[PDB]
RNA sequence: CCGCGGUUCUAUUUUGUUGGUUUUCGGAACUGAGGCCAUGAUUAAGAGGGACGGCCGGGGGCAUUCGUAUUGCGCCGCUAGAG
């Protein structure tokens, strides 16, 4: 009761964080062991006000810490970790906030179960954007 | 190839007293059974065709089955951002 289990010392409570780290955002989500519960989702769009650092360290680590705290605050002590890029057709690897991202969860006072990639890999996905010819930057 | 059976006509004769001439008279027409031929087929192209045996191949057509992804929808969660 009060915000958090009945859980005892020697015992850890088991959490589930996805860190879908794409370009241009990062997103830190806290779930129980099925998902179907979430607890707390912060992203770098509600830490930075420049509009191009979403998808920087520095906001990365911050939105780490508040689920840190926000996690903490609720008793949950062990934290498993799905990383997950944009993926189906488009880049299957994960952005910059990734890794500032979970270096915060491990530093902040949370403990780390399994990791494991949640990447949409198709088998052979569809018609993907930008034209025969690429993007001509 | 060689001889033996097997057909139709015809240059000439002088069986010079005319007549009839036998003129099978000479040869050329169709044919049946034989004998002999060492009897008669060059080989099988590092040419080809086809057959035969076990394979082999994202070769083709039809049918069937599987995969996550994308999009949308319907429930539940938590937040003011998302892209
Ligand atoms: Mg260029």
């Amino acid at each position: 009761i009060s915000l958090g289990p009945q859980v005892a010392e020697g015992e850890n409570v088991f959490g589930v964080c996805h860190i879908f780290a794409s370009f241009n955002d990062t997103f830190v989500h806290v779930t129980d062991l099925s998902g179907k519960e979430t607890i707390c989702r912060v992203t770098g769009g509600m830490k930075v006000k420049a509009d191009r650092d979403e998808s920087s360290p520095y906001a990365a680590m911050l939105a780490a810490q508040d689920v840190a705290q926000r996690c903490k605050e609720l008793g949950i002590t062990a934290l498993h970790i799905k990383l997950r890029a944009t993926g189906g057709n488009r880049t299957k690897t994960p952005g910059p906030g990734a890794q500032s991202a979970l270096r915060a969860l491990a530093r902040s006072g949370m403990k780390i179960g399994r990791i494991e990639d949640v990447t949409p890999i198709p088998s052979d996905s569809t018609r993907r954007k930008g034209g025969r010819r690429g993007r001509r930057l």
